[PDB]
């Protein structure tokens, strides 16, 4: 199961909220926003229209990694393209397929693992609100692509994941085989290390080799700092098995300070071997 | 155009300069050092004699990355191939051509985005040097790499761009459509992650993909430590327009202290839409 | 020295963790000499390896291999319960796959590369007591028809250290002029670390070369890495820049000011090594 060609004119609305404890969140619908935010996907030459309503008493903006957007959409202050409380805008990203240039050089294409994420809480640079949770995955797929059948974003929010409370994960579920994409994005002052137990993947786009050909470092673990952004797919148990697959941030303090979750990876039946929480 | 073969015998003068404040610059003129020092452009297989001479008080020296040089100008106090007070040196840089070795191997050319540096100023790892102001960019190209419009070079030193005091830029200037080539060192004590708003590249040697089969990601954020050295080309605005396009460390405090400039970028009349300094 | 075979074979080893002076603790394949790196680990891709493991510490203590193939049963972990306790032994399996062809059309990669096994359970489960005493080491993946080197060294930034030494100790490696030298580069604990090497080169890829002209990889000389990261390269000593002593050291400057700097010591066939004075 492979991506198509894009090309389609999308429209959602969006939607910046307070949420318990300080935090700040996008959502699609109102009273439903979430940290981190929507996950946004879409196919080289696609359009999106994002129709943002912000809900809060604080001006906020959006800005995104990437796609190819016009200043009016760049979501800063330098551009006058936040939104002021109560205030609305549609925020418009687009997308384009790679091509020979007339000149012979090669345009790359939009396709990529990215990111979008307030500009303008706190400070010109958006501290605030990526800190209170103001930040989400977008994916941008190439014609031919390979589909997942689950997709997890795995946020590194200064010393938090997803912004949650320390030692609480976020664990995810899978059956031995199953195609699973990581979205990996960093955020706020600290540089971190990704790994995964039990899995590894290409250090390329879309995190899979091409070919024989394709030279990449196959890698299980990866330093990362703030706006940073990768994806891979994995197949779940590949050569190893059910279990228990512990993933953290590898510098041993922010592990020892709770920056782990797990991957439980089940057999057929539900069951996950060795696992007794 | 394109770069051409090289090979050429090239000569140049040098010379390592206080500056006002207790800076230290590296210039090809007397009276005429900068920080970043002078920019270097060869064609693999050229051969660099620096004329070196140092102008200050203190031992001083030339150390540069990549490119092929005997251990006589290594640049550092160990072998004596520093400079003293007052001294005079030359400094030979070679450079080489890629091709197939006699074991079989592919021997990688000398192309890239390189840098050179003071390494023997407070310490012997040139730690005041580097923090003074040593430090310059080189660029050495192979035979058919696109030739940009003009190059700028943006330093993250410790947490300031180009030893400015925080909050001043740099800015460049540019029209839609020209081919731009920013060079992107980092030195001193700190990791960083520059990101440039509304543009992008591949995280390759030259910044842009070879083709269709090339599998490097695609990115505008990198993370990137002290005496790393990557550089890229864009076409500015492609896709996105005129504007003052942000670029930045988003490591959130260094963003917030000042480490930010702006790629104003205008449209054929000169005008820069919703910008007014 | 030839190109590396096509793995399939299943092979044997013992392994000891064992306390060191000074509070130290490593991995040793003879009882009695441990070392900080631990062993040096080489398979082809295919290969099998059965590590007889025996803890003679009077702590609990584990290996947990990062890259190859293991189940469940050989991650080394408290939470899967395959540590071992003191004075016990286990044995630990580590599989490994060449490249190929998937059901679903997709390619598989191989577990060629450079990696590295390490304890997770001294001083709290993420191992941090145990990595930071000198349990780690290196393990070298081969995909058929790799390039086999003249010598192997391995680096290791473990905090402010290299190799768990005293400051401004090292350590230094000798070569000749043309020969093909490989380094394993590993960095553990709670800092980033840029390596740099004077005089040399190499490609940022799996081999650390060129597959060929058309292979784009960045060629560097200095890399940004943090705590459990592993790659390497082979270099040809001297080329294009001849015998001399080569530093190599992090660049962070104040790691490099308080002496995180070794050599590489590259002499002409006749043993000469141009200015070196120490
Ligand atoms: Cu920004
Ligand atoms: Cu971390
Ligand atoms: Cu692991
Ligand atoms: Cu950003
Ligand atoms: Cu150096
Ligand atoms: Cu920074
Ligand atoms: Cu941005
Ligand atoms: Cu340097
Ligand atoms: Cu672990
Ligand atoms: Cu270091
Ligand atoms: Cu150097
Ligand atoms: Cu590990």
């Amino acid at each position: 199961g492979a991506a198509p060609a894009g090309g389609e004119v999308r429209r959602v609305t969006m939607y910046a909220e307070r949420l318990a404890g300080g935090q700040m969140g996008y959502g699609l619908e109102k009273g439903k926003a979430s940290i981190p935010g929507p996950l946004i996907e879409l196919n080289e030459g696609d359009t999106l229209h994002v129709e943002f309503e912000n809900t809060m008493d604080v001006p906020v903006s959006l800005h995104v990694h990437g796609l190819d957007y016009e200043i009016s959409s760049d979501g800063t202050k330098q551009n006058k393209s936040h939104v002021e409380p109560g205030g609305t805008r549609t925020y418009t990203w687009r997308t384009h397929e790679p091509g020979r240039r007339a000149d012979g050089t090669w345009r790359a294409g939009s396709a990529g693992y990215w990111h979008y994420h307030d500009h303008v809480v706190g400070t010109e640079a958006g501290t605030g609100g990526i800190r209170n949770g103001l930040y989400g995955p977008v994916i941008v797929r190439r014609k031919g692509d390979v589909l997942p059948d689950a997709t997890h974003t795995i946020v590194f929010n200064d010393m938090t994941i997803n912004n949650r409370p320390a030692h609480t994960g976020p664990n995810f579920e899978a059956t031995v085989g199953d195609r699973v994409e990581i979205v990996m994005i960093t955020h706020g002052e600290y540089y971190h290390t990704f790994h995964m137990h039990g899995h590894h993947w290409a250090d390329n786009r879309t995190g899979m080799l091409t070919g024989p050909d394709d030279p990449s470092q196959v890698i299980d673990n990866k330093i990362c700092g703030p706006a940073d952004s990768f994806g891979f797919q994995i197949i779940a148990g590949e050569g190893v098995g059910a279990g228990a697959w512990m993933y953290h941030c590898h510098v041993q303090s922010h592990s020892d300070m709770g920056m782990v979750g797990l991957f439980l990876v089940k057999k057929p039946d539900g069951t996950i071997p060795g696992y007794d929480p």
